[PDB]
């Protein structure tokens, strides 16, 4: 089947795209393979902002044999000049016979323009092959470019009885869960937390450990601290790397002098739009306490909740994970369960609102 | 390997034992295969109290060819007369060459006596083959016979935030979890609940639905209701089948006239010992509210907790699953996680105290 061969090669391209997962932000993960007479002649992936696009690497490998070949690309070749020349033009120049595209461009202001340039040159273009699987490569980018809002993941860690701490915030989950969290942080443009967490935990919320990846190649998440009374202590550990920190609160000259980006107090929905529009942050991880976590949930600002549950009971006086006060069952916040996995002694659920 | 062949056949016997899982109580699940010249000549399992033991069925099949053969039995052949003749004597009579035993007898007053009868006849006896796997056939019976206390499973159903109901007991988990609970009920000699649950839910706590098993062959759990003020309404659904009901509370002639077994108010640990010693109940399922469930937990009376968690948030005013008031993290009740599975939209954890 010609469809199944197209799917076979696009799946190779989707695999290449994953080599950049942690280093591409704000740019999309993109793979590309070039195939001729059923033979692979060029592979490429986008490693990092400012570096060449996937198609460019793949063509450099393919060389002159790219003429008459088929290019499989997980995303629509670009039609504009920025830090690099446009990919649609490179494919034309290489005189490929056919370009197969998984996802069209999510930005409505440019969508279809790359394909159009291919149509004009007489290049065969078919679109939609393994689109579902390719979309999983770019949940944040695709959402942010099509709607102006980032993809938001809420992380929570609790006991079996749904508690996050004793009455006084003494603290559940183990090292396997901690390692898993590294992955979620490393695909995020920002980790959002509240001042309460920073004061209680003195956390860094950064990426320090990943499987099969050198941490120096990681594009680190910005640490976004919601601090409405401007209480962030200057000695906080989260401030050792100040240029990757943003504080939402009353303007403090101490913070500006350190290079910390300061945001005016704004509604959570507006905050998310700001991060996407002004700061190119398309994947957000929330790592916060009950109050801030519940605010995001109740305002309907969560795309996915990642819940770590530890095999322990903390009792009815320990801190509730979700602090809404509901009366009737009809008010419950129901989610669709995607999956559950075991992480040593903990478990992790992934959940999508309904 | 002679060990691996012994293991191969014992595993066939362990499999046969499972055919009686739901109908054997209070008797143990027991399988038996008879093998000669590497050929299976007889299989047997114990189906139900009063019926022949596994070895008897297997020998009836083996017939005269049982002479010189090897018998694999998941539990030590009995050495005493009750409702049936003793199995040790049947094997001798059949003139088997060798008897392979997984689990020795758990009752210390009779342990080794069956083996002794085999030793005396010159019959080869080796013991311990796939013991771990065979023990899983009889968690309750083996515990109760060796210690006088039943194996106790605590079932709980909660939201992700560890809640069981709204402030007023309005009620989470779905049909897949409900079906799973049927299995746990069907291996139990008793389901224990409190009056609060009976009043709120009007539950039956019986077995009505099982995979690949006719419900008429099931030996139903007794429904044990803890009712210290004697409030059980005579119109309660749990009372439609009164002879399988036990109430712990102040004596009521209304209940005796219906045939309900009445227990005097006693401590929970004493209650469990009573059920085992006086009523031959070796596997207990607790299906109760927060108060009674927490009492069992805090008194250290739980062997295993089976926790069903639904993908929903009920909020901080909904009923806590565990009502202890702890202050420090050191007071937490920690469990070892055995496994987690997905049940459609819910999950189930199995947990063992530490
Ligand atoms: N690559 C990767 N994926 C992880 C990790 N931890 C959890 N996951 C998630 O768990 C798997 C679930 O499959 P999915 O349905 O998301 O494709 C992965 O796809 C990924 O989303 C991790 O450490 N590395
Ligand atoms: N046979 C059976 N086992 C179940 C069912 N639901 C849960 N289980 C448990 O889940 C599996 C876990 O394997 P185990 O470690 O207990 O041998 C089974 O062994 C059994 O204990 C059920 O409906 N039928
Ligand atoms: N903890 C915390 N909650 C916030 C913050 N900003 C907004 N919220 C909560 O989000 C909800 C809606 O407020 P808005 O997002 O419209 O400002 C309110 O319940 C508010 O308390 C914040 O910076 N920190
Ligand atoms: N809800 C409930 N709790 C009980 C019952 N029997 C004992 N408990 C609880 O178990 C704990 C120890 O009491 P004991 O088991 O020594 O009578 C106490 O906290 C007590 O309230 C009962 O029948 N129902
Ligand atoms: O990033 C690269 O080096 C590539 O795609 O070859
Ligand atoms: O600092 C606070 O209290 C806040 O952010 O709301
Ligand atoms: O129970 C039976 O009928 C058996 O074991 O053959
Ligand atoms: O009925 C009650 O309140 C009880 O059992 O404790
Ligand atoms: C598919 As592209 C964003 O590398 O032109
Ligand atoms: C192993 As038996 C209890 O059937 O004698
Ligand atoms: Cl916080
Ligand atoms: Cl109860
Ligand atoms: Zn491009
Ligand atoms: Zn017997």
């Amino acid at each position: 089947s010609e469809l199944k061969q197209d799917q076979y090669w696009m799946q190779q391209a989707i695999e290449l795209a994953k080599r950049g997962l942690y280093s591409t932000k704000p740019n999309p993960n993109v793979g590309c393979v070039i195939v001729k007479d059923d033979q692979l002649i060029g592979e490429g992936f986008h490693p990092k902002a400012g570096q060449p696009h996937a198609e460019v690497f793949a063509l450099r490998q393919a060389g002159e044999q790219a003429q008459g070949a088929t290019a499989y690309v997980t995303l629509e070749p670009c039609a504009h000049y920025g830090r690099t020349p446009p990919c649609a033009e490179a494919l034309v120049k290489a005189q490929v016979k056919k370009v197969v595209v998984a996802c069209p461009d999510p930005n409505p202001l440019v969508a279809g323009k790359g394909v159009q340039i291919l149509k004009n040159a007489g290049i065969e273009v078919e679109i939609g092959i393994c689109e579902d699987l390719a979309a999983k490569l770019n949940q944040g980018f695709l959402k942010a470019m099509s709607t102006g809002m980032p993809y938001v993941r809420l992380k929570v860690a609790s006991s079996l009885d749904g508690r996050t701490a004793m009455a006084s915030g003494e603290s559940i989950t183990g090292s396997a869960a901690r390692q898993d969290v590294q992955h979620w942080r490393a695909i995020s443009g920002a980790v959002i937390t509240g001042i309460d967490t920073v004061i209680a935990d003195d956390c860094q919320l950064n990426v320090r450990s990943l499987h099969n990846i050198d941490i120096e190649t990681v594009a680190q998440p910005k640490r976004v601290i919601l601090d409405r009374r401007g209480r962030l202590p200057l000695t906080a550990k989260i401030l050792e790397n100040p240029e990757t920190v943003m504080v939402m609160g009353p303007y403090r000259q101490e913070l500006a002098d350190l290079g910390v980006i300061q945001l005016e107090i704004q509604p959570l929905k507006t905050l998310l739009q700001t991060l996407s529009k002004q700061y190119q942050i398309y994947d957000v991880l929330i790592e916060a306490g009950a109050t801030l976590s519940s605010a995001f949930l109740q305002e309907g600002l969560i795309d996915e909740m990642i819940s770590y549950v530890a095999p322990t009971l903390l009792g009815q006086s320990a801190r509730a994970m979700f602090n809404a006060d509901f009366e009737y069952m009809a008010q419950q916040l129901r989610f669709k369960l995607l999956d559950v996995i075991q992480l040593d002694q903990d478990i992790r659920l992934r959940l999508i609102p309904t």
